[PDB]
DNA sequence: CGCCCGCTTCGGGGCAACCCTGCGTCTAATACAAATCCGGCAATGGAGTCAAGACCAGGTTCG
């Protein structure tokens, strides 16, 4: 982003492997989301019985999980599920 | 003389359209910012109001 202005000229190998890292991060993000979808279902399974549909509850839990993997930190050394349960 | 192979015929399955043998309570807040109501003076400025007071015009009374 700070390179897209006239910050620096683009070397070929540096450009292509920084593109590889930038594309790899999104695949890792999607991998984490696709991992914890089951936790989302296991949390949403008990808020039924009033008003909304079960798939709607699951989808809003998915959106909360996207927010949780946005604002998740690992240097506190805790498991992901205890942090994401709150946001879901 | 026997034999394949699609054509027709019925069966069974599959599916589309209607009723009741149908018809649960759930963490719990804080922090903050923006929007909005609203309560109360604080400039009015135009619109209504009272009162005087003048304006003659033609009955009405008097000479």
């Amino acid at each position: 982003t700070e390179l897209s202005e006239r910050g620096e000229k683009l070397p070929a190998a540096q450009r292509r492997d920084m593109m590889w890292i930038c594309r790899d991060g999104d695949r890792a993000k999607n991998h984490l989301l696709e991992a914890n979808l089951r936790l989302v279902v296991s949390l949403a399974k008990r808020y039924t019985g009033r008003g909304m549909a079960f798939l709607d509850l699951i989808q809003e839990g998915n959106l909360g999980l996207i927010r949780a993997v946005e604002k998740f930190d690992y240097t506190k050394g805790y498991k992901f599920s205890t942090y994401a349960t709150w946001w879901i």
